[PDB]
């Protein structure tokens, strides 16, 4: 009938390096049922048992997850958890997939709403990832090898033949280069705008091993174990601070880049958008995706609207501190 959502776990009590890669926690093979999804993060957390194995679960337990095994920084993990619960999970039953469309999320949402995890485009996952190619070619969840083969190249290029904040700017620029030529339908705004450039550090902060204190960079041996096969490496040390976004600001400042898209159906025609979210504007995406969930949820009445006003209201307690002071919007009232 409903579940009432507690509100989201704080930080660690400890908040130091530890093995995560530990004997409670050993990687097993995908059995029959298990979801996977576009995040090497969540996917390894599952694959280890930080997560349910079956990779469908609660706001609560993710954020407990990406801070036991990562230490993902508090208020990140809020702000990412929320945001693809509101979008993607079930709110009545307080579930969210990390991948495709589940029964294991209980009864349906009413439509529009869908409940179909992280592999729904267009308002959170979206184009001109590293390891995923855009949905438009049919798949934005599987690992892509000739992908990966780009990573590792850029890697040799710009790193020494490891990844690093120098390659990161060079990949991120040259991965929206190839989506402008290649795919008609390339966005890259408002939220994904945002996530592109924090996605692109994540594997220097937090894939690269919390014993490793200077010049932090990311073999390709261990990229692979993780992007590919959601695997911590042998002996995974966390890092040793929570940790999420450094440094995407100088990915960005290496090529400056301006929300937009392609238009009008076309390739190589790509148009700013001024109205979108960017790094100077970021209560827009706030705003944005409030009215996203308004265009999912319409009218909602009983259970699903009480969860929908707590939802709402700890996806703010994150975005508050996160994007520097947005002001709460209330669409469906107080409690
Ligand atoms: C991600 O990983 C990558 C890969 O590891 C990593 O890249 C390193 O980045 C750092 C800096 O970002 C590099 O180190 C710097 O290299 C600068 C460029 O060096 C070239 O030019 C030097 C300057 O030459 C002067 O004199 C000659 C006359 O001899 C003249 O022609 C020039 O015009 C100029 O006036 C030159 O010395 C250097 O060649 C030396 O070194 C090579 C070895 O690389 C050797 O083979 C040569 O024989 C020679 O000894 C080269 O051609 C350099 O300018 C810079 O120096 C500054 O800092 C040092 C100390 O920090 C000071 O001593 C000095 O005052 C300078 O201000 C510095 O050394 C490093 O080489 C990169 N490594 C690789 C492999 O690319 C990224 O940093 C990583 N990213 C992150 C975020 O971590
Ligand atoms: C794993 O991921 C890769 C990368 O995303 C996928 O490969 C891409 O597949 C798409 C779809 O076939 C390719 O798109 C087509 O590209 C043409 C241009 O490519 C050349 O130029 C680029 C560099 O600019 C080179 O990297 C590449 O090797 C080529 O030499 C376009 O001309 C095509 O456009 C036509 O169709 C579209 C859509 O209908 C129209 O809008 C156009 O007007 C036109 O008629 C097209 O976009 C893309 O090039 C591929 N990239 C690479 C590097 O391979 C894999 O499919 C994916 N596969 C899996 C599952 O592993
Ligand atoms: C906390 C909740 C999290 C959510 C809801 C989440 C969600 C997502 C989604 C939807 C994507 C795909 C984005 C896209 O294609 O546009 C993604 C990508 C990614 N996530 Fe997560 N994520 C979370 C936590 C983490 C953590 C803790 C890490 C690292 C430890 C991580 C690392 C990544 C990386 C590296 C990618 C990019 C993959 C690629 O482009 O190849 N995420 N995440
Ligand atoms: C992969 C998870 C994405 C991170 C959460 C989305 C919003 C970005 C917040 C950081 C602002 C600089
Ligand atoms: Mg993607």
């Amino acid at each position: 009938q409903g579940v009432d959502p507690p509100p989201p776990p704080g930080p660690p009590s400890f908040t130091g390096t530890k093995l995560v890669n530990d004997a409670d926690h050993p990687w097993q093979p995908l059995r029959e049922g298990d979801i996977r999804g576009p995040c090497p993060g969540l996917n390894t957390l599952a694959s280890h048992g930080y997560l349910p194995r079956d990779g469908v679960a609660t706001p609560a337990q993710i954020i407990t997850a990406t801070q036991e095994g990562f230490n993902f920084e508090n208020n990140a993990a809020i702000v990412a958890t929320y945001l693809g619960h509101l979008l993607n999970g079930n709110l009545v039953t307080d579930l969210l997939s990390i991948g495709g469309a589940t029964p294991k999320t209980g009864p349906p949402p009413p439509p529009p709403a869908h409940a179909g995890g992280l592999n729904v485009h267009g308002t959170f996952e979206g184009d001109a990832g590293m390891t995923r190619a855009d949905e438009f070619f049919g798949d934005n969840h599987s690992f892509n090898q000739t992908l990966f083969d780009k990573f590792v190249d850029f890697s040799n290029r710009y790193g020494g033949g490891f990844y690093n904040l120098t390659v990161a700017g060079e990949l991120r620029y040259s991965r929206i280069q190839d989506s402008i030529a290649t795919n008609p339908e390339f966005q890259f705004k408002n939220v994904r705008f945002i996530t592109a450039y924090g996605e692109t550090v994540f594997p220097i902060n937090l894939f690269v091993d919390g014993r490793v204190t200077t010049d932090r960079k990311l073999s390709m041996e261990d990229a692979a174990s993780i992007f590919r096969d959601m695997r911590f490496p042998d002996d995974f040390h966390r890092s040793a601070v929570p940790a999420s976004n450094e440094g995407a600001d100088q990915v960005l400042a290496a090529h400056p880049w301006v929300p937009g898209g392609n238009a009008d159906n076309q390739v190589n025609n790509y148009v700013e958008d001024p109205d979108s979210a960017d790094f100077t504007h970021l209560c827009r995406l706030y705003e944005f995706v409030v009215g996203s969930v308004q265009e999912l949820y319409p009218n909602p009445t009983g259970i699903l609207r009480r969860n929908l006003i707590k939802n709402l209201h700890y996806w703010w307690t994150g975005v508050n501190v996160a994007f520097g002071g947005c002001d709460e919007l209330f669409p469906y009232g107080q409690l």
